[PDB]
């Protein structure tokens, strides 16, 4: 098996080259070795819509049973239906087949062991596992489980709507479109569906609601049916994208700002959990209303990880991931998130415009990427960590650096799914922007002078 990919946060490849049916099969028995080795027989397994669905998840299945693995097979669901099932069924382990927001012919295996996401050394200790042929074997067995009505139960009966909504829904043609238009529904709205057929071709746009340009449709439709709201999934439904009534991007960090008021209210104390990519006035914000605020490292797994570490009641990324735990099961889910969304602005009088433009913004860039190499992205980061020079500032190495300055803060990180460098600036005036941008500009060049600096 390839080793590139086992990733920091989850397995990821492309069917037909780096991701075959053997290679879902000894992932399979992997996973189910190291569910039994941490005393859990019991596995739920789910796959998103993709066209390599069915073809990999009965390997996937068949690794598992021939471990002695217990299999609940919950059929094709949304990323946060697999979590939900090894949330509520006897086993505490899952394996999710998805490639996210990846072009069509990419799959992969998000995972969870004794009720643990795993990461970094543990994604590795998988591969490294099926090399040493340290492999369980046994005769296990599989039972059908249709886990998405008492999922879609689970909600609608803790979610309270104060009025009703109309409300544009983009599926992206991905796997949310089993669930979401209809859930929200079920809430109290009206629902435009838009691209909500399951077609793992993804004719119209990828869902990726991170991109602008693919929340082009959702933000028309919104406009030309004056719809209260717009929502855009990604692909395996654990990413929501919110467009206002007028048409505005509401990017996940400030969606984070109207989720920790809400949850902080009724949990004095509670730690919010933000990745370094999101703005600071989120931190202030939680801080203000009580909360504990906790900058930590970007990925999915990392979040959930630190979730349990701090006891956190909500964690959110900048890529669109949100964590409820209050209320709640602490995995990411856009659903979910799409759910608790519709009940805070569904009790507010103002429109969904005027609800977000009343927190405060500062101006800042989209994410900016500069393509290295996979093998001396950590080394300039450490470079950084070691030589770089900031300027007065309060710095952060947990993940890259970032250094917040008293009008504005800049992030330079390794991406964990492409060999890139990520950065983000953001700042209360167009000249300081500026001032941070050239701080972070000479002290790449003064790692390698030949680094381009596109920003
Ligand atoms: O910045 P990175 O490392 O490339 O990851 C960015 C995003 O990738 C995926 O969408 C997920 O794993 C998210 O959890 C993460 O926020
Ligand atoms: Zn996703």
């Amino acid at each position: 098996l390839p080793a590139s990919i086992f990733r920091a946060y989850d397995i990821r490849g492309v069917v037909g080259d780096t991701l075959t049916a053997e290679t879902a099969y000894w992932i399979g028995r992997a996973i189910g070795s190291e569910s039994l080795a941490r005393g859990e027989p019991c596995v739920a397994v789910g796959r998103d819509g993709r066209l390599s669905g069915p073809e990999l998840v009965k390997q996937l299945i068949q690794g598992l049973v021939d471990c002695g693995c217990q299999v609940s097979d919950v059929g094709m669901v949304p990323t946060p239906v697999l979590y939900y099932a090894a949330n509520v069924l006897e086993g505490k382990s899952g394996v999710m087949l998805t490639g996210s927001h990846n072009p069509p012919d990419y799959n992969g295996f998000k995972i969870v062991v004794a009720g643990e996401t795993l990461a970094n050394e543990q994604i590795q200790a998988l591969r490294e596992r099926i090399e040493k042929n340290d492999l369980a074997s046994g005769v296990g067995s599989v039972e059908q489980v249709d886990i998405l009505p008492r999922y879609f139960k689970q909600i609608r009966d803790d979610i309270a709507m104060a009025k009703p909504m109309k409300v544009v829904v983009d599926c992206g043609n991905g796997v949310a479109g089993v669930i979401a238009p209809q859930l929200i529904e079920a809430l109290g709205c009206s629902v435009i569906p838009l691209y909500c057929e399951v077609d793992g071709n993804f004719p119209n746009h990828h869902p990726d609601p991170g991109k602008p340009e693919n929340l082009k449709d959702l933000i028309a439709k919104v406009k030309a049916e004056n719809a209260d709201l717009g929502l855009a999934f990604d692909g395996d439904g654990d990413r929501v994208g919110v467009v206002t009534n007028t048409g505005t991007i509401i990017y996940p960090d400030r969606l984070l700002m109207l989720f920790a008021k809400d949850v902080v209210s009724r949990n004095p104390g509670a730690d919010i959990i933000f990745d370094v990519k999101c703005t600071r006035r989120l931190i202030a914000l939680i801080s203000g209303y009580g909360g504990r605020p906790v900058m930590w490292k970007t990925g999915h797994s990392l979040i959930k990880k630190k979730m349990k570490e701090t006891g956190a009641l909500l964690a959110g990324e900048m890529s669109g991931h949100v964590f409820f735990k209050e209320r709640w099961f602490g995995f990411d889910d856009g659903i979910y998130s799409a759910a608790r969304l519709l009940e805070i602005l569904s009790q507010d009088q103002r429109d969904s415009e005027h609800v977000f433009s009343a927190f405060p913004s500062d101006i800042s860039t989209p994410e900016i990427n500069i393509t290295v190499t996979e093998d001396s992205k950590f080394a300039i980061i450490e470079a950084l960590q070691r030589d770089a020079q900031w300027g007065e500032g309060n710095i952060t190495t947990l993940d890259g650096v970032r250094v917040d300055y008293p009008k504005g803060w800049g992030l330079v990180r390794a991406s964990n799914t492409t060999p890139v460098l990520v950065l983000r600036f953001e700042a209360d005036t167009e000249e300081e922007l500026e001032r941070i941008k050239t701080v972070f500009r000479n002290q790449l060049k003064a790692v390698d002078s030949s680094l381009p600096v596109p920003f």
